[PDB]
């Protein structure tokens, strides 16, 4: 729906349902500034926005050497339904180095939204951060505002002139409740279930990030289930024309306990090339390289040589979700890997 919610400093630290209002807080702020906004405010105009060249910096050793984000870009993060996903969307939290964060549950069972508010509890980063849910027992046009009301804080601090992250967790429930709401309203099913409404309603939401000629920016990470393929499910291939890029998350991989589980095959950072420097996309292009190659101990016979590259590159690759490493140290440690 059309709707206007609250937006400030005072938010910081709460936790807000799909009218507004708060009802919980993983934080305390000083500050108590609360204004009343309007919730579906249209993208910057392209001569407001600045270009994308300073990164956005993760502490993920694999997106940061080889997905690199940009400040204001909008990424995908495509995963079937777990931890994985939520393992990763931590540590983004945790390790990156935004001014603030706001996080936007939208469709998820009440444990999951719990689940979350206690991680931020034990953030460093809570002072920080809001939170926006709307778990599935709300209705259809309540799950839509979430977005939207997440959205619309992220840019009030945008206009204030922050390094703002925004996380849409489901972005195909967001778009799932956008059609129970115009299949209510009484439209026509065109793609596949989705009246041609929603679909045309996604580029606005998915174009108000990122970055300012003024100053302020919002990084946007947006979630996409994977359930079925491109045909059954039309999002993904929407929402990858309209994105700067995506994360996918690997089943194989979690399957077998590599986290994060990232395919970086199946990944890519659009925005690559412009905000890492030439030294960076050759080590980078090596290393996928040798990725490709080891496709290709246990414990005293020299094969012992195979296993110890297989063993750093599977090092360099897992991460422990309690660790952030910054742009030298990963790029040392992806160096010390290719010589
Ligand atoms: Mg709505
Ligand atoms: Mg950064
Ligand atoms: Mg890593
Ligand atoms: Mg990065
Ligand atoms: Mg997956
Ligand atoms: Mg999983
Ligand atoms: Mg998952
Ligand atoms: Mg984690
Ligand atoms: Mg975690
Ligand atoms: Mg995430
Ligand atoms: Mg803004
Ligand atoms: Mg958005
Ligand atoms: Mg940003
Ligand atoms: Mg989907
Ligand atoms: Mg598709
Ligand atoms: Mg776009
Ligand atoms: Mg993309
Ligand atoms: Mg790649």
């Amino acid at each position: 729906s059309h709707m206007h919610t609250q937006v400030g400093r005072g938010l910081l630290g709460a936790v807000v349902n799909p009218l507004g209002e708060v009802t919980d807080k993983f934080a305390v702020t000083d500050n108590s500034e609360i204004l009343y906004r309007p919730v579906d405010n249209a993208p910057p105009l392209y001569s407001e926005r600045a270009a994308i060249e300073k990164p956005f910096l993760t502490g993920i050793k694999v997106i940061d050497s080889l997905l690199t984000c940009g400040e204001g870009q909008r990424m995908g993060i495509f995963a079937s339904a777990g931890c994985g996903k939520t393992f990763l969307m931590n540590m983004l939290i945790e390790h990156s180095g935004a001014d603030i964060y706001v996080i936007g549950l939208i469709g998820e069972r009440g444990r999951e939204v719990t689940e979350t508010v206690d991680y931020l509890k034990n953030s460093e980063k809570k002072s920080r951060c809001v939170l926006v849910y709307a778990t599935s027992d709300y209705s259809s046009v309540d799950r839509c505002n979430a977005a939207y009301i997440a959205t619309a804080i992220a840019e009030f601090f945008r206009t204030e002139g922050h390094k703002v992250a925004l996380f849409i967790d489901s972005l195909t429930r967001y778009a799932r409740a956008l059609r129970d709401v115009a299949l209510a309203a009484g439209e026509s099913p065109a793609r596949r279930g989705y009246p041609v409404s929603v679909f045309d309603s996604l580029p606005r939401l998915l174009e108000r990030p990122g970055k300012l000629k003024a100053g302020g920016s919002i990084t946007a990470f947006y979630t996409v289930l994977l359930e079925d393929d491109d045909f059954a499910d039309p999002l993904a291939e929407e929402v990858r024309s309209i994105l700067d890029g995506h994360i996918y998350l690997s089943r194989n991989l979690a399957q077998k306990g590599q986290f994060p589980a990232i395919d970086s095959l199946k990944s890519i950072s659009r925005v690559f090339t412009q905000v890492v420097d030439e030294k960076h996309r050759i080590m980078a292009a090596a290393f996928r390289e040798l990725l490709s190659e080891i496709e290709e101990p246990g414990e005293n016979a020299s094969q012992d040589k195979i296993y110890n590259k297989i063993s750093v590159v599977e090092s360099f690759l897992k991460q422990d979700y309690r660790l952030g490493f910054t742009y030298e140290q990963t790029m040392e440690l992806i160096g010390e890997t290719i010589r």
